């Protein structure tokens, strides 16, 4: 039994001049837990576009977690949450313009980067970002049925509050794209 | 005119605690020599973060060689290369959370800090550096026009690790924050 949550974000990006509303729903897989989902709902802010959509990635051969695709249907952008294997992230880099992989999980993720680093190097399309696992958890306790946040991001800090609580992390980025 | 340098650098930094893979396009500005080109992507390096950016170069006396800068545009950091004037570094400290001298040519930074030394001291939100002429030289022999480095840091000694070479130096701190 999936259950079926409700997201409204208003987001304030400094970085990106972005500024815009999301009404949101997330269908909540019956083995993604609270923090896993807030993570899902975190990247989309951290993203967030009007053509991003949810994939059903945990149904977990052919999607992602989240995806933006073209008006032909390749994918522009595809986001995968965790720690995903080689052969995974090597699919994400050669399937989309750019693959995005969003790690949190503590020490595993420090693990993981300094194992595959010298690796992960060989992809010029790859943004590998890390959350704090700490503030992943703090913020899946911010889980709700029906859900309301004013995101703030500014100088590479994110802000996510509502009116019962409210989590502010720094996303790390290992690897992000040549511009 | 500039020539175009493309970098990857695979920095693992147990001083900073820092581990991350970037992707750089320098400028090379036709008055920089190759020398300070490669200390200015060691000072990328040092510093290395995401939001870390060249300045415009030679051409544009007024940008540091490297900065990180806030949504306001207020420097969170400012990075020189060479001998700065103490006016300039005045100024740097005065608009920026933190500055940085980063000191290469060889008898050129000993004696512009056997001058400066007491004026900069009162600057503390200031890092000087001095890195070995010796070491830069070596370091500048190893540019190309499509470089890939590893960057290991540890106990203040940095190695940077190419298939054609390798340089190892202990940057100097002459002041710190």
């Amino acid at each position: 039994t999936a259950t079926v949550r409700r997201a409204e974000l208003q987001i304030s990006d400094m970085d990106r001049g972005y500024y815009a509303n999301h009404s949101l729903t997330l269908a909540q897989h019956p083995s993604e837990t609270d923090e896993r989902l807030m993570v899902r709902l975190l990247a989309f802010a951290l993203f967030a576009d009007d053509r991003l959509e949810f994939g059903r990635g945990l149904s977990n051969d052919d999607e992602p977690d989240l995806w933006r695709r073209d008006y032909t249907g390749d994918p522009d952008l595809w986001i995968d949450l965790g720690q995903p294997d080689e052969s995974r992230v090597r699919k994400a880099c050669n399937r989309s313009r750019e693959a995005v992989v969003i790690g949190y999980g503590g020490q595993a993720t420090e693990t993981w980067w300094k194992k595959h680093a010298n690796a992960m190097g060989r992809y010029r399309n790859l943004r590998v970002i890390e959350l704090d696992s700490q503030a992943t958890e703090a913020l899946g306790a911010l889980i709700q049925r029906g859900m309301r946040f004013d995101v703030i991001i500014q100088d590479g800090e994110v802000q996510m509050l509502a009116d019962h609580g409210s989590v502010t992390l720094t996303p790390m980025v290992r690897q992000a794209p040549a511009e």
